[PDB]
């Protein structure tokens, strides 16, 4: 699959809160890693969370508890 590749390239580390949609090219300012395969769970003080997928081939991302907080204000 090129979905992990394409979208991870996008977007890598760059304080979430902007989202390209490479599909068409476009600015979506409100979207986080949303409508590619976002996907994470709750560790308690520090959020685990890989942006489109992760199949070995890649790696995690960390997300600060405060930083979670950030991304409930970029979807609403």
């Amino acid at each position: 699959a090129t979905l992990t590749s394409e979208v991870i390239k996008a977007n890598k580390g760059r304080e979430g809160k902007p989202m390209i949609s490479l599909v068409d090219g476009e600015e979506i300012k409100g979207t986080v890693y949303l409508g590619d395969g976002w996907s994470a769970k709750k560790d308690g003080a520090t959020i685990v969370i890989s942006p489109a997928e992760e199949t070995a081939l890649f790696k995690a991302k960390h997300i600060s508890a405060a930083h979670l907080k950030i991304i409930a204000k970029n979807l609403l």
